[PDB]
RNA sequence: CUAACAA
RNA sequence: CUAACAA
């Protein structure tokens, strides 16, 4: 395997959008191009959480949901949000998954635009609005996994809300990264 | 992983012909799609070498060589040599690395075109003409794995100089199967 | 300098 | 009707 940088992945995707022109003649060439382009995506911006060894499904069902507030006020000026959900909520789907866990955030400041946000304050099934930044976690699984799956999640969550001093963010740079590409490429070199 | 089939397998030498009128276009798939040419290549080719157990490195450094003639007389018309070194020398470069071995084919009638030998025969460096047709096997390591390694590749070219009766070589055949569809004489498309 | 989830 | 290794 040829080493994962970023000038790889482009010259990969310049040369992918001049084959794919011939989707015909040249079939299993692009896919084995696809499969290519797609392993050095997953090295160089995909940051994994560990994985937590699970029991089979034993005793009654049980959903629990923790809040964890984010430290806003102590570290004004660190978007904790912007780390956690990652380029098209990719890093929030990455530790729901490997965790078993649902995240969600909620609370003041927590809608895109806060313009919005001013609206909905008070009104029905908004009530969270006068609630402080907050993280839920969720998960749901029998009595002998659900805390199991829980206690990862809340030890993954409490790290990202931990803000990096300036030049030591790995994930967060791998982020921005991936994010520089999205929206200052075009089609063909994004998603 | 695509299966590795046959069909595939022609099929990928097709697009790797065509790929021929792209000289500079697509350096990095011309390299993925020869990985992917020579994956399958080994799925449906590869002979199976017990896979020998070895010592860790103890002793003195010890390099062998041991030749073995083969049997050209007995069997005049045999192609001995193209059964052992089989298409592009793949078959002798997997036993070599299956076995840590060396595997050379030396003597008269040893080279590709023995127009050639003439020209050499007696010259200096090619004194292994004035000798008969025969397979050096050689192995270098510590004096605890160097004679397992060599046994294992000699065993090998021992077997490789009993020819076989007709229409039973399965590795004679798998060796022109291969060489066809490589070169794409043979196109299934099944 | 990320915006998922839910509606 | 396979041609590697070595120069």
């Amino acid at each position: 395997s040829h080493e994962a940088t970023v000038e790889y992945l482009a010259d990969l995707v310049k040369e992918k959008k001049h084959l794919t022109l011939f989707p015909h003649m040249f079939s299993n060439v692009e896919r084995l191009l696809d499969d290519e382009i797609g392993r050095v995506r997953v090295a160089l911006f995909q940051t994994e959480f560990p994985r937590v060894e699970l029991p089979e499904p034993a005793g009654d069902m049980i959903s629990i949901t923790e809040k964890i507030y984010v430290p806003k006020n102590e570290y004004p000026d660190y978007n904790f949000v912007g780390r956690i959900l990652g380029p098209r909520g990719m890093t929030a789907k990455q530790l729901e998954q490997d965790t078993g866990c649902k995240i969600m955030v909620r609370g003041k400041g927590s809608m895109r635009d806060k313009s919005k946000e001013s609206a909905h304050r008070g009104k029905a099934n908004w009530e969270h609005l006068e609630d402080d930044l907050h993280v839920l976690v969720q998960c749901e699984d029998t009595e002998n996994r659900v805390h199991i799956k829980l206690q990862a999640a809340l030890e993954q969550v409490k790290k990202l809300l931990i803000p990096a001093p300036e030049g030591t963010d790995e994930l967060k740079r791998k982020q921005l990264m991936e994010l520089a590409i999205i929206n200052g490429t075009y089609r063909p070199m994004k998603s």
